[PDB]
């Protein structure tokens, strides 16, 4: 019944606004720089990184073995921190999606381990647009251009993100459509390794149809929104793979290379 559907949305909405400090909305509103509540210091080269440095303040502090003085170390390290949030972001977020805190305990490590990836590059969208994205909780504004200037395959870890989100930008979803489609993400049954794939894939499907309500009541001119969102999945799943194997690429040209220690556990055995 659709009043069930709609409370499930505004429970996954309510979820959302909770687990996620940064919310697309809040991205926008920076973004648009007609909301001068303050302006992100623009990172565009060299200079303007070291500056940016000064002017940004961080969170999180890379151990003093770790710290690199090369600027696409540095700024791969800046990604990794934002994965590390976002993974204790994504896991609060899915303990309050119904149903998934009584699946196994085996099955939810499996569900996140593979679904992470997929939300995290959803909503790196939110920070985006065709010309740069957000860093450091919107206090800088780093552009594509420098972003693609970088050496190794830097440019391979950025470019393929930014074609992407411009693409996922231009669906126009807002934070309640994306509620409700990280959800689905999480709760795919065919993840590597799962037990019981019957009790996601029920919760999956009563996922799916407050997905089509909302989109249906929120996007009335938008034709098959709906279909075209599900589509996305497939891109995003290429993102990550194709991440995956880069990654793999980089070991080998750097043995002393270093993750984060949450993205090695997440990354070990993953695909
Ligand atoms: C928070 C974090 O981020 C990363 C990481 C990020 C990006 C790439 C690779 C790794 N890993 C950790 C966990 C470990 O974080 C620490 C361990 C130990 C110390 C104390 C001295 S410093 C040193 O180098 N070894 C020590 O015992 C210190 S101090 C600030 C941190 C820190
Ligand atoms: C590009 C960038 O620079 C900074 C920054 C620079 C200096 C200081 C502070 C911040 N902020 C951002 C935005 C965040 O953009 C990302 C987040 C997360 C990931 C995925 C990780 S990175 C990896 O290898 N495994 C992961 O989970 C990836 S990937 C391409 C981008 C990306
Ligand atoms: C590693 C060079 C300095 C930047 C690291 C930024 C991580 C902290 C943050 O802004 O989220």
């Amino acid at each position: 019944e659709s009043a069930d559907l709609r409370a499930l949305a505004k429970h996954l909405y309510d979820s959302y606004i909770k687990s996620f400090p940064l919310t697309k909305a809040k991205a926008r509103a920076i973004l648009t720089g007609k909301t001068t509540d303050k302006s992100p210091f623009v990172i565009y080269d060299m200079n303007s990184l070291m500056m940016g440095e000064d002017k940004i303040k961080f969170k999180h502090i890379t151990p003093l073995q770790e710290q690199s003085k090369e600027v696409a170390i540095r700024i791969f390290q800046g990604c990794q921190f934002r994965s590390v949030e976002a993974v204790q972001e994504i896991t609060e977020y899915a303990k309050s999606i119904p149903g998934f805190v009584n699946l196994d305990l085996n099955d939810q490590v499996t569900l996140l381990k593979y679904g992470v990836h997929e939300i995290i590059y959803t909503m790196l969208a939110s920070l985006m647009n065709k010309d740069g994205v957000l860093i450091s909780e919107g206090q800088g504004f780093m552009t594509r251009e420098f972003l693609k200037s970088l050496r190794k395959p830097f440019g391979d870890f950025m470019e393929p993100k930014f074609e992407f989100a411009v693409k996922f930008n231009a669906l126009e979803l807002d934070d309640s459509d994306l509620a409700i489609f990280i959800a689905v993400i999480i709760l795919s049954g065919d993840r590597p390794g799962l037990l019981n794939v019957k009790p996601i894939e029920d919760i999956q499907d009563n996922l799916l149809q407050a997905l089509e309500l909302q989109l249906k009541l929120n996007h009335p001119e938008s034709s098959q929104l709906f279909a075209k969102l599900l589509q996305k999945m497939t891109d995003l799943r290429q993102i990550v793979t194709e991440h995956v194997q880069l990654l793999q690429v980089i070991k080998k040209t750097e043995t002393d290379m270093s993750l984060h220690p949450l993205l090695q556990e997440i990354y070990k055995d993953l695909y």
